């Protein structure tokens, strides 16, 4: 795997979760952006892979699991087999990426997307080589119990724009937010 993508939405106080759900009310177009970015592949015969922690898996509504049109891989040190509805299970991020080149998946995966939680983001963001971070900045404070790790500008550049990503401030349900893309190459 020559590149990884992370995607996250974060409040001004760096919050990503509260009580097993999001800290803010549902933002429909923001969710549609997460869906569009994690699902879209123009490579015939392949699908994207989403990698997530166990708590993040159980935070997805049951009727929406597995995330449609994507190969769903959960990370856990405890489980014997993937949680019901998931496609694959790995004991670490390293193992997950290695699984993509075994026969079952060799001819099958396009882009890899890391979708949380905190521990999964931290490790991915230090992983060697090319990595993009798609960060939605929710422009308000929200009470939270789960937080996004700091972005090290020694390694990451904020890109001025990005094809297919809106540049202007967005608003839904009276809450302002903006889409950012960060990149590192080494
Ligand atoms: N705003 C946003 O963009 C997002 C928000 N969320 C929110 O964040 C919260 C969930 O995140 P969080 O609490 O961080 O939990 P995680 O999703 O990271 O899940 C924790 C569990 O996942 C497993 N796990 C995590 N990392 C690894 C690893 N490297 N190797 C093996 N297993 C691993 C472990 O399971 P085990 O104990 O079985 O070993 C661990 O106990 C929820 O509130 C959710 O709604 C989540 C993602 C993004
Ligand atoms: N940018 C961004 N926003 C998020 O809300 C977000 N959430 C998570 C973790 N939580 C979740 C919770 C629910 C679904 C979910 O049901 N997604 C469906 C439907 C999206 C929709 O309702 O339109 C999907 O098909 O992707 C995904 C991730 C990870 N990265 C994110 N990244």
């Amino acid at each position: 795997v020559g590149s990884l993508n992370c995607i996250v939405a974060v409040s001004q106080n760096m919050g990503i979760g509260k009580n097993g759900d999001l800290p803010w009310p549902p933002l429909r177009n923001e969710f549609r952006y997460f869906q569009r970015m994690t699902t879209t592949s123009s490579v015939e015969g392949k699908q994207n892979l989403v990698i997530m922690g166990k708590k993040t898996w159980f935070s997805i509504p049951e009727k929406n699991r597995p995330l449609k049109g994507r190969i769903n891989l959960v990370l856990s040190r405890e489980l014997k087999e993937p949680p019901q509805g998931a496609h694959f299970l790995s004991r670490s991020l390293d193992d997950a990426l290695k699984l993509t080149e075994q026969p079952e998946l060799a001819n099958k995966v396009d882009m890899v997307w890391i979708v949380g939680g905190s521990s999964v983001y931290k490790e991915a963001m230090n992983h060697p080589g090319h990595l993009k971070l798609f960060v939605t900045r929710i422009m308000q404070d929200f009470e939270s119990d789960t937080f996004f790790p700091e972005i090290d500008l020694e390694k990451y550049k904020l890109l001025p724009e990005y094809p297919g990503v809106l540049s202007d401030v967005q608003e839904e349900k009276g809450i302002k937010y903006k889409f950012e893309v960060y990149e590192k190459n080494d």
